[PDB]
């Protein structure tokens, strides 16, 4: 599962945990990141990197840290990423560097961190001893999802009832019961900045055994002109010595779910 290396490739690495209420309020959000950098060609191990001009490497709210053997200097005046000492070069073994870290911490109902809104509407159902559920989401990311997995915390004796025409993807499937997990439902996509729904029949003994539910999803983007979900990017790789002198580069842009519920 790990990505090809034609040089040097740089991996942006952002990952988010959110916490919602029932109705939709924003609890809690909390952003990790880290700009990890691989390079397998000595040519190109005497190098340094440009941050996007974009972007505010002095905003407190980031919590930026640099790798003990990174200039901070650099990075805090010219958003340059390099070496304390200028003699030395960075490792060309293709092994994965973490050269910057940052960490951003939302308060309750401040939305700039969350990718994916999450709302749910529940009453008793007819059909089974239990609850009819419609998880309503919203994206607001440019590319889109797939394999998005909502888990709810139940082990049910009839099997989950799909209300496909109350649904948007109306091919999602179950794809796991467990006991330990619970019950975990599957949709194919989820289309950049639009909304949707899920909608389903579930067994369970009262409201608050549906609590907490889980989603679960990942994206990442090959593309050079990759921004990250924060704005995070490289604006060019560069020689040691002349700063004129750009290099030739990949990046990736990932964004994974961790803990990210509605409770
Ligand atoms: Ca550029």
């Amino acid at each position: 599962d790990v990505p090809e290396n034609n040089g040097i490739l740089i991996s942006i690495k952002e990952v988010i945990n959110a916490e919602f209420s029932r109705d939709g309020t924003i609890h809690s959000s909390e952003l990790k990141g880290v700009l990890e950098l691989r390079i397998n060609d000595h040519d190109l191990s005497h190098s340094n990197l440009k941050l996007a001009d974009s972007i505010d490497v002095r905003d407190k709210s980031f919590q930026f840290k640099t790798h003990p053997n990174i200039d901070k200097q650099s990075f805090l005046s010219t958003k340059l990423i390099s070496l304390r000492d200028k003699s030395k070069a960075f490792p060309a073994n293709d092994q994965s560097l973490g050269v910057l870290r940052w960490r951003k911490v939302a308060p309750a109902e401040d939305d700039s961190l969350i990718p994916l809104t999450l709302t749910t509407w529940v009453s008793p159902s007819e059909s089974q001893q239990g609850f009819d559920v419609i998880i309503e989401y919203e994206s607001v990311l440019e590319t889109e999802l797939a394999d998005v997995i909502f888990t709810i915390p139940v082990f049910p004796q009839e099997p989950v009832d799909i209300n496909t025409e109350s649904s948007t993807c109306s091919d999602a499937e179950v794809v796991n019961m467990d006991q330990e997990m619970g019950t975990s439902i599957k949709i194919s996509k989820i289309a950049a900045n639009d909304a949707g729904a899920l909608a389903f029949t579930i067994e369970a003994p009262y409201e608050d055994a549906l609590y907490p539910m889980t989603v679960s999803f990942q994206e990442s983007t090959r593309d050079k002109l990759a921004k990250s979900f924060t704005g995070m990017a490289i604006q060019s790789v560069v020689m040691a010595n002349d700063h004129d002198q750009e290099l030739p580069y990949d990046v990736i842009t990932s964004l994974k779910s961790d803990e990210y519920l509605v409770q």
